[PDB]
């Protein structure tokens, strides 16, 4: 369902500082409301020395802002990790250049399909944004958010 | 704000069935919620023989999808009508071939902005949506949707 990974990918590269720019998602439910399930606001990438890679992320539960930890586990695949859960759910990079952008993508096998827009600063990248849209007009999207340089700066996005 | 009319609007050839297949805001808030200020779901173009424009429209409000009426005045731009409320409110065609869609945004000078492309029958027109998304490219949008034939034919797209 996600035919563009990134050929190469050296994760320990992706480690530290990251901003969730746009996000996009096969169905609006998954984004609209502030606690929508894929409205997951990333923190920092940490890869672990075996080559997992530990997603740190906010997300509006009840009523604050939460702090989460998720780890994704390693495949023969280097772009491709899993968090096996209560379904298949498999985190691919589709591109980085490692230092401004990085595309990824969430799947769980069930359909359910949210990819965003990560940058190093909180900036508008007009070209990783141009990159991402490439990336999505191959699939079945049907919403999608952009955040301003103030929102990045907040505690998710408010 | 919105530099995108169509040039030799006929006005009276808008009129009848229409369906809400996108929509895109200036702010995540205008379309996030079901409730969201910017979510309403055209109806049907009722042009009056004066040259003004009724637009008839669902929107949830509370509970309920709820029916509403709204005339849309004419004024010197062919293209461009107002509902004189709290603000100065202007409905702008941007484009159309009458018969498949019709491009139109919904400014209020406040800076709020949402435009829509609506098309005759419940498919996906992936040429409309095209142009929908050339005439955005020049809009300071955050939030785009789009809805499937199913939804299309149910009350406020549920
Ligand atoms: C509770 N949330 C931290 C995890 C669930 C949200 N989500 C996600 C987000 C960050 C990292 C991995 C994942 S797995 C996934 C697969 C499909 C979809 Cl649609 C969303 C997600
Ligand atoms: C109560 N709702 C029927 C009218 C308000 C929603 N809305 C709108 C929708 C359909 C026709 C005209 C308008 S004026 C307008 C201007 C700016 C924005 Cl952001 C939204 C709107």
């Amino acid at each position: 369902s996600v035919t563009q990974t990134m050929k190469g990918l050296d994760i320990q590269k992706v480690a530290g500082t990251w901003y969730s720019l746009a996000m996009a998602a096969s169905d609006i439910s998954l984004l609209d409301a502030q606690s929508a399930p894929a409205r997951v606001y990333v923190e920092e990438l940490k890869p672990t020395p075996e080559g997992d890679l530990e997603i740190l992320l906010q997300k509006w539960e009840n009523g604050e802002c939460a702090q989460k930890k998720i780890i994704a586990e390693k495949t023969k695949i280097p772009a491709v990790f899993k968090i096996d859960a209560l379904n298949e759910n498999k985190v691919l990079v589709l591109d980085t250049d490692y230092k401004k952008y990085l595309l990824l993508c969430m799947e769980n096998s069930a359909q359910s399909l949210a990819c965003q827009c990560l940058v190093r600063t909180p900036e508008v990248d007009d070209e990783a944004l141009e990159k991402f849209d490439k990336a999505l007009k191959a699939l079945p999207m049907h919403i999608r958010l952009s955040f301003n340089p103030t929102q990045l700066e907040e505690q998710c996005h408010i």
